[PDB]
């Protein structure tokens, strides 16, 4: 019963997650986890919060999954300093979900319907 963007993003979201195998991005990050971390991020972002919006129907572009894909990267990139694993983790995962989600392969995949 799922419509052609929630298969698509699944995908990408699923793709993404096979590269956090540790779980660092999979629910909410708390202060209790890393101190102070409510008071740098003002927009926290998640695996669970994006799979949940999929689910529910919220996003209604490849575009508004990319913008809160984006923001779970910077944030970490942002919380954390350069020499930590958080934040070289966040630099590869954005990398990569910048590639497989860009405009011409969305493009392609739009004409192919
Ligand atoms: C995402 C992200 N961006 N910055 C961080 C960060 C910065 C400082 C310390 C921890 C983080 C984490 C992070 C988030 C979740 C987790 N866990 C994954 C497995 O399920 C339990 C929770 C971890 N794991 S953890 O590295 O083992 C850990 C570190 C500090 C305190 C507690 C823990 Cl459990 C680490 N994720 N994170």
């Amino acid at each position: 019963e799922s419509t052609p963007i929630q298969q698509l993003l699944e995908h990408f979201l699923r793709q993404l997650q096979r590269k956090d195998p540790h779980g660092f991005f999979a629910f909410p990050v708390t202060d209790a986890i890393a101190p102070g971390y409510s008071m740098i991020i003002k927009h926290p972002m998640d695996f669970g919060t994006m799979k949940d919006k999929i689910v529910a129907n919220e996003y209604k572009s490849v575009t508004e999954f990319k913008a809160d894909f984006k923001l779970m990267c910077d944030n970490a990139m942002t919380y954390n300093r350069p020499d930590t694993v958080y934040y070289k983790l966040a630099k590869k995962i954005l990398h990569a979900g910048f590639k497989m989600m860009s405009k011409e392969r969305l493009l392609a995949l739009k004409r192919s319907m």
